């Protein structure tokens, strides 16, 4: 299949809806490549987990843990990796307050070349256990060899992203993954990235991440079709920031206004956010312990009650995954009949500011809190003028490389009177979840 998009397995679905899923011991076994040298990109490691998921073989071959952590945690980050004399550490610098480091990527050098995993999951056993999560697996990009020169780039320029994406941690050990990538060739990569990293980005610079990196691909590279005002914006994730008093302050003003461009020239467009209810959470294979991991507080949600308006439960009959929780964070271009899809984006960016990106100084510059990483299915980069939606994500259509593996159920179905988003630090104390329990949280 052209795409390689994944799910993670699921532990509890029938073999049908596995058959096609990636655990991490998969991505990392000797089928994919001979390991020399790792990167694991990511938020929250569990690292005598994530060791004993390399196979015996490899488990003392290099590994780099790139986090965000500081302080206290950080400390419990080296205690964590200290037994392990292969492990070495990067701390991306977080200059902006409340910025995270959440990319979920792993650099994967082999003896027969290189590969790039760009995913959703923390390096924890939950994350990969009964959640809905989402993997990017490049091909295998051979070295150029010795003496050759060639840029090794593909038409969506990933390459030069990708290095230009780790050059903005100005860091040691990224610097000679850099190195790493410049002797591969990456020029078989369909998917353009879409990366955010910290910091205030003025002139041409705001184009290079976060919402405008976005707006500025659909604007160079999708087309705009007519009644393009009739195809929805959809908009799926797992944690909702501070977005203000109502939905002018950001979510419709330059957020959708960047989800929604196509192509060059110049809103009555429908916005369908996707977000766990309640009874979701309670009702999912995790119970409500998988709400540990949709950390909407009161505090944010109380402010912003408009914003639930536009809240549609997780369904997913067609991966068989309705009660498998989403970590995955997703955005597509929807047909008016949810047929076709005019571009996807699988990423680790929330529905947040701190993500995405804010306009500041009077709209002259994008202001970004945290590191982000995703990658943009265009129509174009096919060959293709719109993707055509897979109607059973495990099926076998008639036109695989036509045919996107849309992972949750079209058309999304709007809350109930009676449900509510997720809150994670409220009680649920009304009925028990599948494990028999309560939630009663702090
Ligand atoms: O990107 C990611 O993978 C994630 C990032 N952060 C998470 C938090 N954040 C701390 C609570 S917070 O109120 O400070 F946001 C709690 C639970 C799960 C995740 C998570 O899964």
């Amino acid at each position: 299949n052209p795409f390689q998009f994944y799910l993670t397995r699921v532990s509890g679905v029938k073999p049908k809806y596995n058959s096609g899923a990636l655990h991490i011991k998969d991505i990392l076994s000797p089928l994919f490549g001979t390991l020399v040298s790792s990167a694991q990109f990511n938020y929250c490691f569990d690292v005598d987990w994530l060791v004993k998921q390399y196979p015996p073989e490899f488990r003392k071959k290099p590994i780099l843990l790139v986090h965000g952590d500081k302080r206290e945690a950080k400390a419990h980050l080296h205690a964590q990796a200290k037994p392990y004399e292969n492990i070495s550490l990067c701390q991306a610098k977080l200059d902006i307050a409340f910025g995270t480091h959440h990319t979920k990527m792993m650099l994967l050098l082999y003896e027969e070349g290189l590969r790039v995993v760009i995913h959703t999951s923390n390096l924890i056993h939950a994350d990969w256990h009964q959640k809905t999560q989402g993997i990017w697996l490049s091909p295998l990009y051979p070295r150029i060899a010795d003496g050759t020169h060639k840029s090794g780039e593909s038409p969506t320029h990933f390459k030069a992203d990708l290095i230009s994406y780790l050059m903005a941690y100005n860091a040691p050990s990224l610097k000679e993954w850099i190195d790493v990538i410049h002797k591969h060739d990456l020029s078989e990569t369909n998917v353009y990235l879409i990366g955010s990293t910290p910091g205030r980005f003025q002139g041409s610079q705001k184009d290079n991440w976060g919402h405008f990196r976005l707006k500025k691909l659909l604007k160079d590279h999708a087309s705009s079709m007519p009644n393009a005002e009739s195809w929805p914006v959809v908009g799926q994730f797992s944690s909702v920031g501070s977005l203000g008093a109502d939905e002018s302050k950001w979510l419709c003003s330059e957020f959708k206004e960047s989800m929604l461009t196509l192509g060059k020239e110049s809103s009555s467009v429908p916005l369908y956010l996707i977000y766990p209810s309640v009874e979701n959470v309670r009702t999912s294979l995790e119970g409500y312990p998988a709400g540990g991991s949709l950390p909407y507080s009161i505090q944010t949600a109380e402010k912003q009650n408009w914003l639930h308006s536009y809240f549609h439960k997780w369904s997913a009959e067609t991966s068989g995954r309705s009660n498998a929780m989403p970590h995955i964070k997703t955005y597509m271009r929807p047909s008016p009949d949810f047929s076709k899809i005019a571009w996807f984006l699988v990423t680790s960016a929330n529905l947040s500011k701190a993500a995405w990106g804010a306009l500041e100084k009077n709209g002259t510059q994008l202001m970004i809190r945290s590191y982000e990483l995703g990658v943009l299915f265009l129509p174009s980069a096919f060959g293709l003028d719109s993707f055509k939606v897979k109607q059973k994500f495990f099926a076998g259509s008639q036109e695989p490389m036509a045919t996107f593996p849309v992972p949750y159920d079209l058309p999304p179905e709007l809350y109930g009177s009676k449900d509510r988003p997720w809150i994670w630090n409220i009680p649920y104390v009304k009925a028990p979840d599948t494990h028999g329990n309560m939630w009663v949280p702090s």
